[PDB]
């Protein structure tokens, strides 16, 4: 079992470089529109309290330089939607995939294509944390890199990267420019809230462990939803709902382990630890695999 | 810090499906040649002691079905190079990237594009273990998936997947068809040797931890190389060579921490464990980031 990202080719052909004045970052070119963070129009002076609609009124089309690799795209229009700048260009991207813009929930996973100067640099799998941050690997200029899922030839874009938070985690928007989490695109003392562990994903990963070789944490006992959630609360774990239990249905049937029987296993791990043992090569309880991820793998 | 794969798009465009008889697996389509494991021509009862020279002489071109997406590629010639089959096809791949074939050494990392029936499934980062196996995530029919790097526009193909070993790890060849390690493409009793931890990579990852602001595991001690190796080998670590010490020179200069001072830190980490802490988010010492990988990502 490995953390696996989607093949990124359909998204690589959409990445472009956007330059406004002295600032460069990445854009997403779909049909004849390039999408990028609206803070590309912020200058080092305006970073504390930018007035984005005033900064945008001041800009005109020729203020933006868009490059798809070596070819320059001419900007013929500009507008803002929430925290995303939309640049209308003269040429439709001839490699535009089938795609949707989707907004995901905390606990859901996606692939991130990390880019710099419009050039794809790496791909990795991420999860939206309960506190709405991303534990990404992003350096300066990574803004505009996107997160996505693929469903049989359709790319569902869910994340555009905007900024780094002081604890080293990352904050961004959906592709309609709505932030995930209580964050703003300005220079501020904002910080990630206290995070929690994604319980349904840890259970999915324990099922993944059983499907492979690892069975030492199983036991004869079961628990109740109410009893387990009291322990989840103590250990900073998200509450487990009936809808989570239903989503884990297929894995419960495939193994001989009912969800609340597995909760009995997880309850034990949360207090007594792992007693030196390892689960799928990890000394920690892994929470960035969804139930679907465990089934798409395996 | 994430295990980051290379963007897979250049390789996705080269994956095809190869069928011989009742067996289907993946091939790699570069220019007018499809490369695939020669065991595609093995039959269900050939599997213990096939004579591949005798199996191949009995095939004609039309016994190979090659499919690139929905298009059938016509095989016009075939040839065997060590353990890879080279199928000459009627059409050059119009999306062939700049590429090279490279044989790697243990400790080296690469991205794997897992494919089934010629269609890519996921991408993840991998490493060649000291025992010449791969701890991959491969299912039945993954044979012919390739491992690659892409430093500066050129795809370096370094691994083609052939088989699973009894411990669940994986064996394969370079793109000239020479196996990594002492494995053969036969159904046998073969098993991977005792594996070791890749010491030079653990040290690189500790340097990455310092670069990203974590110093808690450092100590006031140094060590000689020979004393380090005498201790580390008692934890099943690979010996560290003067070559490895030279290789770590740039990370030592960037962080100001002498290589043998980091070795003293590692000795203490092996002695004490983590004591509840993590390093770059891991509760184990990570050994599948090379010194090159750390410089790439940091
Ligand atoms: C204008 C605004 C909103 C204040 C801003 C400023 C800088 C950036 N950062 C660009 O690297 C960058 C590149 N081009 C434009 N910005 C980085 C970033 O977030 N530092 C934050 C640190 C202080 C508080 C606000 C910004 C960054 C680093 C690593 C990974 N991700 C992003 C993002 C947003
Ligand atoms: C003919 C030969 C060399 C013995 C062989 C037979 C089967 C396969 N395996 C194919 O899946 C497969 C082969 N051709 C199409 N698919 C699987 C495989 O290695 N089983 C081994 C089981 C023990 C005995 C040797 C083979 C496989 C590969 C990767 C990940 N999980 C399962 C590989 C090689």
């Amino acid at each position: 079992f490995r953390k696996m990202a989607f093949p990124s080719g359909k998204v690589e052909s959409c990445m472009v470089q956007v330059t406004c004045g002295t600032t460069t970052l990445n854009g997403l070119w779909l049909d004849d529109v390039v999408y990028c963070p609206r803070h590309v129009i912020c200058t080092s002076e305006d970073m504390l309290n930018p007035n984005y609609e005033d900064l945008l009124i001041r800009k005109s089309n020729h203020n933006f330089l868009v490059q798809a690799g070596n070819v320059q795209l001419r900007v013929i229009g500009h507008s803002m939607q929430n925290c995303v700048l939309k640049l209308k260009v003269d040429t439709a991207n001839p490699k535009t995939p089938k795609y949707k813009f989707v907004r995901i929930q905390p606990g859901q996973t996606f692939s991130v294509l990390a880019c710099y100067n419009g050039s794809p640099s790496g791909v990795y799998q991420c999860a939206m944390r309960p506190n709405f941050t991303i534990k990404g690997s992003f350096l300066n200029g990574s803004c505009g890199s996107v997160g996505f899922n693929i469903d049989y030839d359709c790319v569902s874009f869910c994340y555009m990267h905007h900024m780094e938070l002081p604890t080293g985690v990352h904050a961004g928007t959906d592709l309609e420019g709505n932030f995930y989490g209580p964050f703003v695109d300005r220079q501020t003392a904002q910080a990630a809230g206290t995070d929690t562990t994604i319980t349904v994903n840890v259970l999915a990963w324990l099922y993944a462990a059983v499907i492979n070789g690892d069975r030492w944490f199983l036991n004869r006992f079961t628990t109740t939803l109410n009893d387990f959630n009291l322990v989840a609360m103590k250990y900073n774990y998200e509450p487990l709902t009936q809808d989570h239990v239903d989503i884990l249905g297929p894995l419960s049937a495939q193994t001989g382990i009912a969800v609340l029987d597995m909760c009995a296993s997880l309850k034990e791990l949360l207090q007594n630890g792992m007693n030196g043992r390892t689960i799928l090569g990890s000394a920690l309880l892994e929470d960035e695999f969804t139930p679907f991820d465990v089934v798409r793998q395996c």
